[PDB]
């Protein structure tokens, strides 16, 4: 079963033919799709297969390497139950990871990524260190650049290495008295959770929140982020002279340090990454997400907008105009930043660079199409075909 | 299985128990998902389960009624092929493929539907006229109501009814000897097959096409649609004065009708049904899509947007103001319209009284969500399952 699809802007059709290839741990069935559902989750075979992959990418594939390469993978896992990746194994498997991710739209930069050993990575002290010098070689003053840092594998009778935090950098959430919430409403549990720790908060609307790092079998440490490594940008409209005076601003480095990175049937339950902004993640989901910072209302207020109904499509002006003020900010601050028509419109070249690579891409059509003006991108007119590869970036269970 | 399906705005969660009844008939499976895909796809036990439905709706299940009708349907299949409904029955049947249709965001007014029967039609002449009713009726001079023609079912050894348009009204599309094509570029087709069958086209923009009507094992027949008949409405701005100037407009009814209509195993290959139009529709898709009227560079020049670079997101501003636009000009010229947030508002309740109702709710997350704002729509945060219920409307070939 080659899935055919089509690009109903052009009418061309393509075959996915790597979809067949996929792990059929997805949750649709012929009965009904779940393909909405923000959730939607041996040892030997898999490492063999990443092995053979790896093989087939320096174009080796059945070499007497090759062959040394399974037995003694092999060996290792029959004589301990694991096994290690070599280097180039490592740095090969974290960009098929990224290349793999369905709902990634920057995928086209895949090949770019820079990758940080720190497997021999022994206390949360050193997780720390490695984590300041992963922000400042991705930050670089604002010429972000991607880059991962791959912290020890999961193993046999050992804790694991966890960062608590969801991201290198976030915002505090402080639950008020009267119900509202100073900061960010999305950072409360894990806010609550450094106070808990010993970190004394304070009372602002975008106070960096200090790193929460755990250790095999160690409760977490708490480490302060210093603030020369964290690049933010002060937002500011190019025309609404008054939008500055709101007082809002936005990190410049998305680090994703909750997820795990899995290659060849390990797991690496600590190793973040990070690349740049796209616009409407901080704009449209950030910003005016209701239970986010939930702005919409004041801009349209400012704006002076018929806020009594909603045919006014008042929402959508402030939105939009929000949206412009996070990219000539980031522009502004030459901070690296890329707006949603750009951004799938690469997407498109993407995908059409894989059919020729492998035949097919993964893709989760809701996520790759932006939060706003989803039919003015291209990506909306495109069927896309949704499975799991791996290596893979996945999901996993909050350390607490 | 009842999958749990959870809204992240409320953080509410609940469980479908009724995909569990769908036709195993979807596109995706456990190792790949197609739900983004445009076209994803016995009569005694259909006939049987639809009879049941209907004693269910009633109250009566389990009946000598009950018990009657299902012999009786069983004796009129053994001993002709097929079966006829009786009429309270297909308007039962009607409302409920509308109820059932998970791409549909106005399903709230399901049980006000209004069944016209045309069953009875043995002409293309009769058949025109049946639909020239339809379009009074619901029309209604701009207070629309949402009705469906029910014309003769698929017959045993007999050809079918059959409308070759898309839609009751469209705007006609005339290609250009420089490849640029007059009018609506999705009725190119249509457009032609009209000229083909003796109509004498207009070179005009919003050329209304006229009615290809086929009756069973006859060529089809053109029948022109009295301009008294055709509500449209002429496009304005607000404020931007000079968007009338444009010249666009839209029509009343959006009345679909090459859609097959499935009732217990019956099959009615011509049932034209309308309602009204969301905004979205119009403003969005059939004015901004590039490959329909595709007036947003016209319109963003006009406003004087930098239409050099993509992150000033002068397409946004000018799909915004064209939304507008659409949604004042119905307003005042008095036609119903339901703009996008009322319109998912009113689903977000939709899906509440049918869980209530039948425990779950048939819905496709990729139509459900509007082409603009989509994450300013409480239905972008709602997770759906999708499938297949009975009955329905379904897609068929053309019939030429
Ligand atoms: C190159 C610049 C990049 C851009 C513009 C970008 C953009 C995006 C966007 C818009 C999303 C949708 C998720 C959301 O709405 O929060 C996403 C998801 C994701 N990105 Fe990419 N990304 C970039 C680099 C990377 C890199 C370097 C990696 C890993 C090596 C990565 C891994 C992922 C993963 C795993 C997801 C899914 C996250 C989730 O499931 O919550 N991204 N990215
Ligand atoms: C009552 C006012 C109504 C509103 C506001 C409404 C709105 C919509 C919208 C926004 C869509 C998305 C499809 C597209 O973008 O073309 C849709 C699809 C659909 N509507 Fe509803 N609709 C209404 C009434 C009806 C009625 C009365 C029926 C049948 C009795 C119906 C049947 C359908 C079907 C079958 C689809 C899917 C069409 C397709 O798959 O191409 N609609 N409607
Ligand atoms: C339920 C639904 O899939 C969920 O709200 C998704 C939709 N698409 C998305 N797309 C992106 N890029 N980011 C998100 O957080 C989401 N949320
Ligand atoms: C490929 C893609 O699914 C296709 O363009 C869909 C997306 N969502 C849609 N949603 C609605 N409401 N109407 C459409 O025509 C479409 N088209
Ligand atoms: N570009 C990335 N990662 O590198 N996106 C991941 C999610 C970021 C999230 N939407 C935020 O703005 O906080
Ligand atoms: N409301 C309905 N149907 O009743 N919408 C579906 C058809 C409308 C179609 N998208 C058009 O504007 O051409
Ligand atoms: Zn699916």
């Amino acid at each position: 079963k080659f899935p055919r699809v089509k690009n109903w802007e052009v009418g061309s059709i393509t075959y996915d033919t790597l979809s067949a290839q996929a792990q059929q741990d997805g949750p649709c069935t012929p009965r009904r799709c779940l393909g909405s559902l923000v959730f939607p989750r041996q040892l030997l075979s898999q490492a063999r297969d990443f092995i053979n992959q790896y093989y087939s990418s320096i174009k080796r594939s059945g070499s007497q390497a090759h062959e040394q390469r399974l037995q003694e993978v092999e060996a290792e896992v029959a004589a301990t139950g694991t096994y290690q990746l070599r280097e180039s194994e490592l740095v090969f498997g974290a960009k098929q990871a990224w290349r793999n991710a369905p709902r990634c739209v920057g995928r086209i930069q895949w090949g770019k990524l820079q990758v940080f050993d720190a497997r021999d990575c022994r206390s949360a002290q050193e997780m720390f260190t490695y984590i300041c010098n992963h922000i400042k070689y991705a930050t670089n003053r604002g010429n972000l650049r991607s880059a991962i840092t791959v912290f020890p594998q999961r193993c046999p009778g050992r804790g694991d290495f966890r960062i608590w935090n969801s991201q290198l950098v976030r915002y505090a959430g402080y639950r008020q008295q009267d119900g509202s919430v100073r900061g960010d409403p999305a950072n409360v549990e894990i806010t609550e959770l450094c106070i808990q720790h010993g970190w004394t908060p304070g009372n602002g609307r975008f106070d960096v929140l200090p790193l929460l790092l755990q250790a095999p079998d160690e409760p977490p440490e708490l480490f302060l982020l210093p603030p020369e490594l964290v690049l933010e940008v002060p937002l500011e409209h190019p025309t609404l002279e008054w939008f500055a005076a709101l007082g809002l601003r936005w990190y410049a480095l998305p680090a994703v340090s909750n997820m795990l990175l899995e290659i060849g049937g390990l797991e690496f339950p600590a190793a973040p990454f990070s690349g740049w902004y796209m616009s409407t993640e901080i704009g449209t989901r950030n910003l005016c997400d209701p239970h986010r910072y939930n702005i919409l209302e004041d801009v349209a207020v400012c704006m002076d907008l018929d806020t009594r109904t909603t045919s006014s499509l008042w929402k959508d002006k402030a939105a939009v105009e929000i949206n412009v003020a996070v990219l000539h900010s980031y522009q502004l601050a030459k901070v690296t930043i890329v707006d949603h028509h750009a951004a799938t419109a690469s997407f498109m070249k993407h995908l059409e660079n894989e059919q020729k690579a492998r035949g097919g891409c993964p893709a989760d059509w809701a996520w790759i199409v932006p939060p706003i003006s989803g039919s003015l991108t291209p990506v909306f007119h495109q069927e896309m075909v949704n499975y799991f590869l791996s290596p893979a970036f996945r999901y996993q269970p909050d350390p607490w």
